[PDB]
RNA sequence: ACUGAAACUGUAGUAGAACCAAUCGGGGUCGUCAAUA
């Protein structure tokens, strides 16, 4: 199911950064292949992803693990290199 | 003889400190004017 969009529309000033500045600018940020600024989708993921696991907070009651926080690793994938032990 | 997966370039930081829009000045007072025939 391709065909679905997300459209941001930015309300203030925005910076998607590079980490570094260059020469006089101390902060610079990324440009797309046609030097027009954009969100990568990486950014958009971690921003929306961040969002839907505040939503399963609320639903989980606060816990951290949970039936509603497992939607979250079903919709947007589990994160392995950050769970640790014998995950089977 | 078979696409790895998943991961927010973010986090903290007041474009600000200093600098008088100011210095001097009585709202005052007296001799003509004009050039020809």
């Amino acid at each position: 199911m391709r065909g679905i969009e997300i459209t941001i529309t930015m309300q203030s000033d925005w910076h998607v950064g590079t980490g570094m500045g260059r020469g006089e600018l101390d902060s610079v940020v990324q440009r797309d292949g046609d030097n027009l600024p954009y969100i990568p989708g990486k950014t958009l993921t971690g921003i929306l992803r961040d969002s839907c696991e505040q939503v399963a907070l609320g639903l989980d009651n606060g816990q951290t693990r949970g039936l509603w926080h497992g939607w979250i690793n079903f919709i947007f994938g589990d994160q392995p290199a950050l769970a640790q032990g014998a995950i089977e």
